[PDB]
């Protein structure tokens, strides 16, 4: 029972990153769409 | 030895997960400093 409590523990653990890898899909996102911008923004001052 | 290979197999899931987090900051830090560099940069030029 307590070699189960450890692999119970380690599956909380499995949990919390998993919500870790959401927050950080989410941020993915946002910095690509942020870089996106930006260099689109730089084309256009460029040009200007 | 299946709740072992069980929490081996959880184990492996924590580092891969534990690495992508860790790419995706390093991606993060180093598109926010070419964020921070365009935007000063096309600041400077935009004032000229």
């Amino acid at each position: 029972k307590e070699r189960q409590q450890k692999a119970e523990a380690e599956l909380k653990e499995l949990e919390q990153k998993h919500t870790q890898l959401c927050e950080e899909k989410n941020l993915l996102q946002e910095k690509l769409q942020a870089e996106t911008e930006l260099y689109a923004e730089a084309e256009e001052m460029r040009v200007r």
